[PDB]
C-alpha cells in the first residue's frame, strides 16, 4: 500500500537510507518497531531533536511502534559525531538531573504507559551491567578498528586528538541497537544525519554477532533556512522545548518568524497537517504573502503541541501586545 | 510538465533547496543556466566530484545550460567547508599544474567549444582583478560578521583557530556566483551538501549587493555505503578519475564490488539508464542476485563513461583473470 512511505517522501523527511528497498518491503509487510535516542546533555531539549521524534509519530499513526531511548549510560561519555572538540564529562548527578528533565518532555510528546504501544527505555539499564572484561569478550572482538577508523562521524575529531572513550561511543550505541531488537524486536534506528556512523555501527556489529541481517537505518534531513543560518538558534540561543528556558512566547515568535521560502517545508516537516490543508496554504502564501496564513498555522500547531493550548493563547496576546 | 524534477527525485538527487517551489516554477517556465565548481587542490578529480558534474549533465539533457568552474583563484586559499584542520597554501605552479590535469577531465565530461552549450569557467580570471581596496569597498562592506560566524560550514575550524583567510573563503565563492549571475545569467548553483554555506553566501551577496532574488542553490547528497564505510576510497586511497591514479581495472572493480543493497541507487545516481531498464535490473538483483547483472551493468556504463570502450574491454578481461 506504501501509504506512509509516500507520506515521507512527499513530506522530504528521509535522507539516508541503508536499504531502501529493504526498508520498504519491511514497512509494507509488517508492523515495525523502530527506535531514537538522545543523550541528556542538557535538562531539556531543543527544536533541533524535534524532527526525528516527531517523524517516530508519523510511524506510530501507521501502526509500527516507536521506542524512546534517553542515554543514561551514554550520557555518562558524550557522543563524538559531528562535533570537533572534545566533550567533558559529566557528573553523575548531572546526568541523573538531566535525565529527570528530558524524561517530562518526552511524556508529552509520547503516550507512554500503554500495553503494546509507545516505550520509554534508558540504556543506563543494561550497559551499566557489562563489565569490562565482558565488554571486551561478548562485543569488542565483532568490531573491526579499521572499519570504525574509515568514518566520517569521527574524522573530524581524529586530526584533534580523539581520546579512545570518544572512539569507543559508537560501539556502545551499537549494543543498544542489537540490545532493543533482541528484546523489542527493534528493527529500525531512525536519527539525524550526524548518526550515520552510529546507526550503521549498530547494523554492521548484529550482522557479525549473530548474522542478523533484517535491521536497517534511517536517517532524516538537516534542517536548514533558506538564507544558510543554522535552524533553531534564536535571538540569545538555542530554542529549547522547556517553558523555563525558552518561554512559550519566544517558542510562537521563533515559528512566525520563519520566512516565506522555508514556511511550507517546515508545515511538511513538524504538523500533522493533510496534503490538502496544506496546498491551500501554500497558494495563500503566493497570493496573500501578507496575510502570513503558512507562518500562523505552523506557529499555533507546534507551539500547542509543545506548550498546550492555555500558553499559545498567552503568546498570541503578548504577541499582538508587542507589536 | 516538471519532467526534470521528477526524474531527479526518483534518482534522489536532490538533498537541499534554497527554495522548493521557486526552483520547481523556475525550471519549468524557462532554460535555466547553472554552475557547479571544483578547486585544483590534486591534479585529477576523483568520484567523489562525480556525482555534481554528472547531475549537471542530466540537467543539459532537458535544456538548461551548465557552467563548470575550475577554482584558478580559490584554490589559492583553500575551502575549509567541512574540514577540521587549516590547509597549506599551494604554490602557484602546483596550482597552475592540477588546474591543467582537471580541465582535461572536464573536456571529457562536458562538451565544451559549442556557440551556447555548456562553458568551462576560471575564476583566477575575475579575482585576480580584484585589488584589496576595492574588495573590501564593492563586496565586503555587504557582508556581515555574524551571518558568517552563524554558518555550519566553519563551526568546526571556529573551535581549533580558523585563519582569517579561510574565513573569508566563502565570500570569493559568493562573489564566483554573482559574477556568473550577471555575466552568463547563471540562476542555481549546484554542490555537494558541505557546500551548503558557500552556496547561501552567494545568494545572500546577490541579495544585498543589488537586491537580486532570483537566484537559488541545490545540494546533492553525501553519497553512501550501506554499511556506513566511506564512499569513494578504494584499499589504498582514493579512487581517481586519472587512469594514471587509478587503473581502468582498479576504477572499474570499484563498482563491480558494490553490494546488492546499495547497486540500485548507483544506477540511479551514476548512469544514464531509463527507469524500465533499471527497474528490471532490480527485479533481476531480487531473483538472480549470483548473476551481479546490476553491477556489472554499473561497472562497464560509468568505466565506459570515464575511460572509453577500449580501456573497459581491457579491465573486463583483466578482471576475467584474476578471477
Ligand atoms: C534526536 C536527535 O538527537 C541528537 C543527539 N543524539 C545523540 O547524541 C545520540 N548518539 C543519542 C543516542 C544514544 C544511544 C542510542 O542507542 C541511540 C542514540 C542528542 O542531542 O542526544 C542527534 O545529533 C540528532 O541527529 C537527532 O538524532
Ligand atoms: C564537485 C564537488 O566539489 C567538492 C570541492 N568543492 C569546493 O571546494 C568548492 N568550494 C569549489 C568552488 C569554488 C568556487 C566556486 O565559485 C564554486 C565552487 C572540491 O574538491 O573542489 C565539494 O566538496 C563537493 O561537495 C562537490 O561540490
Amino acid at each position: 500500500t506504501n501509504v506512509l512511505i509516500e507520506d515521507l517522501k512527499w513530506r522530504g523527511l528521509i535522507y539516508q537510507q541503508t536499504d531502501e528497498q529493504g526498508i520498504e518491503d519491511l514497512l509494507n509487510k509488517e508492523q515495525v518497531t523502530l527506535y531514537c535516542g538522545a543523550d541528556p546533555t542538557a535538562d531539556s531539549l531543543h527544536i533541533g531533536h524535534l524532527l526525528p521524534f516527531l517523524t517516530l509519530r508519523r510511524f506510530q499513526e501507521h501502526g509500527h511502534r516507536p521506542i524512546v531511548l534517553i542515554g543514561g549510560g551514554t550520557g555518562m561519555i558524550g557522543d563524538p559525531s559531528g562535533k570537533s572538540e572534545e566533550r567533558v564529562l559529566q557528573t553523575e548527578e548531572q546526568v541523573d538531573k538531566n535525565i529527570e528533565g528530558i524524561s517530562k518532555q518526552m511524556h508529552n510528546i509520547f503516550e507512554f504507559g500503554t500495553d503494546h504501544g509507545a516505550v520509554l527505555v534508558n540504556n543506563r539499564d543494561w550497559l551499566g551491567q557489562i563489565s569490562l572484561i565482558s565488554f571486551l569478550r561478548d562485543y569488542g572482538k565483532h568490531v573491526g578498528v579499521n572499519y570504525m577508523l574509515g568514518k566520517d562521524s569521527i574524522q573530524s575529531r581524529l586530526e584533534h586528538g580523539i581520546s579512545y572513550t570518544e572512539f569507543t561511543y559508537t560501539i556502545l550505541q551499537a549494543i543498544d541497537f542489537g540490545h532493543l531488537n533482541r528484546e523489542l524486536n527493534c528493527k529500525i534506528q531512525v536519527g539525524g544525519s550526524d548518526q550515520w556512523g552510529n546507526i550503521t555501527s549498530g547494523i554492521e556489529l548484529m550482522r557479525r554477532m549473530y548474522g542478523q541481517t533484517d535491521a536497517y537505518g534511517l536517517t532524516i534531513p538537516l534542517v536548514t533556512k533558506s538564507d544558510g543560518k543554522k535552524f533553531g538558534k534564536s535571538e540569545s540561543g538555542a530554542v529549547w522545548l522547556d517553558a523555563e528556558k525558552t518561554s512559550p512566547y519566544e517558542f510562537y515568535q521563533f515559528w512566525i518568524n520563519q520566512s516565506d521560502e522555508d514556511v511550507i517545508k517546515f508545515l511538511k516537516y513538524f504538523t500533522f497537517l493533510g496534503k490538502e490543508e496544506i496546498d491551500r496554504l501554500e497558494q495563500s502564501k503566493n497570493e496573500a504573502p501578507h496575510l502570513r496564513e503558512a507562518q500562523k498555522t505552523l506557529a499555533e500547531e507546534v507551539t500547542k503541541f509543545i506548550h498546550g493550548e492555555d500558553a499559545l493563547n498567552d503568546a498570541i496576546r503578548i504577541s499582538q501586545a508587542l507589536f
